[PDB]
RNA sequence: AGGGCGUGAGUCGCGUGUUCUAGACCCGAAGCGGUGUGAUCUAUCCAUGGCCAGGAUGAAGCGUCGGUAAGACGUCGUGGAG
């Protein structure tokens, strides 16, 4: 998250070239952040405050995915298929 | 002074009684000491071999599925532990 791969993620998950805040981009960014924080917590199992931040990110991503699936179910399926298949 | 002790037959053989030192009239311990013999029984150990019909039970592990942010965990199969 030195903004390099963040911009990369924004551009390769954007719906249109100017898109930077749509639910797809938000879910992609949140998933990358959840992965990074999961690794950090695996290193530091005792970081309860960061784990709470991780849970907040998880819930936010869940609500965004719920909105996406409520609007366009096939788009939701494609997005989650790209993003870890929702296991 | 009074008193104690003292004022010629012995000695050597043989026999014999008792006795001394020797096992000492004879028999009998449990045990003590010295030096050896034994681990072909048995106790433990050491090296090197053998052996344990048959039938049960179903531990880890692994895998599937479910679960989760990752899990834990659940489920099923597999597995064959003591
Ligand atoms: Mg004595
Ligand atoms: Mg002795
Ligand atoms: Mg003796
Ligand atoms: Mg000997
Ligand atoms: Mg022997």
């Amino acid at each position: 998250m030195d903004a390099a791969e963040k911009k990369k993620i924004i551009e390769e998950y954007a719906t249109h070239p100017g898109d930077t805040g749509s639910p797809d981009v938000q879910v992609a960014i949140l998933t990358k952040r959840i992965a990074e924080l999961t690794e950090h917590l695996k290193v530091h199992k005792g970081d309860h405050h960061s784990r709470r931040g991780l849970m907040l990110m998880v819930g936010q991503r869940r609500r965004l995915l719920n909105y996406i699936a409520k609007n366009d179910i096939e788009h939701y399926r494609e997005l989650i298929a790209r993003l870890g298949l929702r296991r």
